[PDB]
């Protein structure tokens, strides 16, 4: 009775952005932001917006969530997992550099449960950006307290990793210019505020 | 037990502005804001702010709503509907312009369910600045893809209310300055932000 | 089941900052900030970011509240006192000066009803900056229009005693102004006043 995730509330009428209640299968009840984009529902799992929240957090708390959902805040791999599971879902990242122009990209992905240290599985589908993380590759969450070879632009937050490392850690240190994104070419984006988005396939 | 509108939750002690749960009769729950002007509660359905949100949006998209209940957003007309389908309403429209001077005008109005395109019906109460809008006239809404009747030049973009007189009052207008707001007999007011807001009689 | 205050919200796995429905006992429902500090939950009952929401408010709101909860907010007395009752409850205030530095201070405190027109008794515990509000004193709040007096309390409702003092954190906003007597000044940029229970 009360919406699995963000999907199923557009699909019973809620089309407006904002934060709701959901209840993914075997788990508790709790809040998330819906982001309705372009008609299409997702589920906000990350926002970074001016460096207010200081993102290198705990594994405890990158594992149940920390921020705030209005703001800028860490859904929980916990909580990202309760809503994929074993299902393939379709990740969105969106970035804006600090001239105001947006970028997106997609991704199909499989995510793994804490037993593998919430590992990911990106597969790259569209986007304007080119992408910096790499894909058909085994991804390893790692924290500054809990580490998994440490990739130097590691060293702060709580991030998915492979010894191909690069510059990607939408959860690394805000610098006060702001986030990094260098794609596989060597063009470097100077990020200023993130969205991390899913929701599933079908 | 769901609150049926925004008096109801102040009625039962919710005195601060927000995002909250209604159900009105015979529907289905859902989220809108709840904005209370001098101690006055209003249920908000469109809120414009520096016009970032498109609002040349389709008809689907204008009866089920749109955009972000924490910023600018519509709230659509099936819900809008819902709402005063069950009793009298008051529809408030305030106006911010640059200089951030604050306008409003308030009516009584009825509204038509979808069969009639929901027509609406205004008669204008209060306010301080000039009304554009005709009053005691059935305006028809029409959206860039479903058209009612004759084209208004101020209704080329988004999904307005509108009738053989036409007139600058589109608040869902594209937004440039900004958006334009001028009754027949009156001058021209630049608007840089919007609210429409209703709540019982 | 509505949760009765956000230490219950936080316990039930929900760990991020923001507006939340509670219900305590003997009470309707309503909503808070629930704002989380260091992995510890607290239920912010005033905020203040610039000055853009009145605060020389009447009676009747500074009881039932008034503002916005996402924004500038008092909670009300009578939510106060519905999430307190006769418990020893801790205090925090928060006070961000114009040089974006950041001031705490913690209480202990117990609140009375609506007929003791709320009196407040407090007493520090820790904090990083004086305590400007006099401790172990019954202090009786007033509004514009109702009144129990202080010339700092001449706008907005505060709680207050014969020493009076700059410490009227809904006072006028130009910001505010937060002074133990013969003390330094501290001109507040923004301030959350959060409560816990033990």
């Amino acid at each position: 009775m009360i919406p699995a995730e963000c999907t199923t509330i557009y699909n019973r009428g809620e089309h407006t952005s904002g934060m709701y209640a959901i209840r993914p299968s075997n788990s508790q009840v709790f809040h998330v932001y819906c982001d309705v984009i372009s008609g299409s529902p997702w589920t906000l799992i990350q926002h970074r917006i001016d460096g207010s929240q200081n993102f290198n957090e705990t594994w405890e708390n990158y594992k149940y969530g920390f921020g705030r959902l209005d703001g800028e805040f860490w859904l929980g791999l916990e909580k990202i997992y309760s809503i994929v599971k074993q299902s393939n879902y379709v990740l969105r990242i969106e970035l804006e550099d600090w001239k105001d122009n947006k970028h997106y990209i997609e991704y199909s992905f499989y995510l793994g449960n804490h037993e593998t240290n919430y590992t990911l599985h990106l597969v790259a589908i569209t986007g304007n950006v080119p992408n910096a993380i790499p894909e058909n590759k085994d991804l390893v969450f790692s924290t500054w307290d809990h580490k998994a070879f440490n990739c130097p632009e590691g060293y702060s937050g709580g991030w998915w990793w492979h010894d191909e490392c690069g510059e990607n850690n939408l959860n690394g240190k805000y610098n006060k210019r702001g986030l990094s994104w260098k794609s596989q070419n060597g063009r470097l984006y100077s990020i200023k505020s993130t969205k991390m988005l899913i929701h599933p396939t079908d």
